[PDB]
C-alpha cells in the first residue's frame, strides 16, 4: 500500500474497551460484523421519520451528551497528546453519562469515537501517534442513550498551524453553518450540497462525494442521505420533525478519496489536508434547531 501522505498508523492499538453491561447498547454492539439488524432492515426504503415528542425529548437529551463529551476532547487537544489518549478519555466520558459509544463495533470499527488528522478525511483510528504542531485533527462523537443516537464533530487546530489550515478550516465551519442557514421545511435535501459546493469552490477547495450526511435517531445511519456535493440526486423534501445531519468534508486539492489497508480510514487521494464540521439538526416549523450546538460559548473550539 502506498500512503498518500506523510500520515501512517501507529500499532498495536490498546486492547478494546468494554462498555458496561448497565448501559443499554444498539443492535450491531453484539453483532460479529457489527452490521446494524435495524439499519439492513430499512435499507432501500426512502421514507424519512417524522419523530414524536418523546423521540425529539430523547434526541435532545443524546445530543446535549455527545456536546458534553466532544468538550472533554477539545480540552485534550495539544502536542504530544495521542488519539488513543483521547478516545479513552472519550469512552469514560459516555459511560460517565450512561452512553453507549455509537462508533464502538458499527461495522466492526474498534474504537469509541474518530479522529481524523490533515490527509484523513474521516473514520481515522485512535492510535499511539502523538499529535504534532501544525496538525489539523477532528474528533467525531456519537453517543447511545435510551434508544436515540447523537453525532457531531468539529476540527480543532495542533498548536499553531499554517495560514492554509486557518483558511480551510474556517471555510469548512462556513460551509456547515450556510448548509444549516437554508434548512426549513419545504426545501430538498439536495440543494444543501449546492450551497456547500458553491462556497468551497470559491475559497480554492473541493468536495468529497464519497461519505454523506443522513438521518439519525434510533438509527445511527438511516434516510435521508445529505450529499454535500452540486447536482447531487438525493431524495426528499424537509418536513417539520426530520433529524438529520449535515457534515461536509472539504479538501485544500482535489475530492479524491481512497481508503486504508485498515478498512475505515479515509484519505485524500492526493495527501493534502481535509477538515470536517458536523451538526445533528430537527427541523421545525420556522427552520432548523441544532441539537449538538454548544450551551455555554458562541463559538466552536478553533475560534479561541
Ligand atoms: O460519526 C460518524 N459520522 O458522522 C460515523 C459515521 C459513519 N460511519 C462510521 C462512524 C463510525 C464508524 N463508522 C462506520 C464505517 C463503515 C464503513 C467504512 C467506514 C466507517
Ligand atoms: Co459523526
Ligand atoms: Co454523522
Ligand atoms: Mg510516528
Ligand atoms: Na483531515
Amino acid at each position: 500500500y502506498r500512503y498518500t501522505g506523510k500520515l501512517r498508523p501507529h500499532y498495536p492499538l490498546m486492547p478494546t474497551r468494554p462498555v458496561p453491561s448497565y448501559i443499554q447498547r444498539p443492535d450491531y454492539a453484539d453483532h460479529p460484523l457489527g452490521m446494524s439488524e435495524s439499519e439492513q432492515a430499512l435499507k432501500g426504503t426512502s421514507q424519512i421519520k417524522l419523530l414524536s415528542s418523546e423521540d425529539i425529548e430523547g434526541m435532545r437529551l443524546v445530543c446535549r451528551l455527545a456536546r458534553e463529551v466532544l468538550d472533554v476532547a477539545a480540552g485534550m487537544i495539544k502536542p504530544g497528546v495521542t488519539t488513543e489518549e483521547i478516545d479513552h478519555a472519550v469512552h469514560l466520558a459516555c459511560i460517565a453519562r450512561n452512553c453507549y459509544p455509537s462508533p464502538l463495533n458499527y461495522y466492526n470499527f474498534p474504537k469509541s469515537c474518530c479522529t481524523s488528522v490533515n490527509e484523513v478525511i474521516c473514520h481515522g483510528i485512535p492510535d499511539r501517534r502523538p499529535l504534532q504542531e501544525g496538525d489539523i485533527v477532528n474528533v467525531d462523537i456519537t453517543l447511545y442513550r435510551n434508544g436515540y443516537h447523537g453525532d457531531l464533530n468539529e476540527t480543532f487546530f495542533v498548536g499553531e498551524v499554517d495560514d492554509g489550515a486557518r483558511k480551510l478550516v474556517q471555510t469548512t465551519y462556513e460551509c456547515l453553518m450556510q448548509a444549516i442557514d437554508a434548512v426549513k421545511p419545504g426545501v430538498r435535501y439536495r440543494e444543501l450540497g449546492n450551497i456547500i459546493q458553491k462556497h468551497a469552490q470559491a475559497n480554492g477547495f473541493s468536495v468529497v462525494r464519497s461519505y454523506c450526511g443522513h438521518g439519525i435517531h434510533k438509527l445511527f445511519h438511516t434516510a435521508p442521505n445529505v450529499p454535500h456535493y452540486a447536482k447531487n440526486k438525493a431524495v426528499g423534501v424537509m418536513k417539520s420533525g426530520h433529524v438529520f445531519t449535515i457534515e461536509p468534508m472539504i479538501c485544500e486539492g482535489g475530492w479524491q478519496d481512497e481508503t486504508w489497508p485498515d478498512g475505515w480510514t479515509a484519505v485524500t487521494r492526493d495527501g493534502k489536508r481535509s477538515a470536517q464540521f458536523e451538526h445533528t439538526l430537527l427541523v421545525t416549523d420556522t427552520g432548523c434547531e441544532i441539537l449538538t450546538r454548544r450551551l455555554d460559548s458562541a463559538r466552536p473550539h478553533f475560534m479561541s
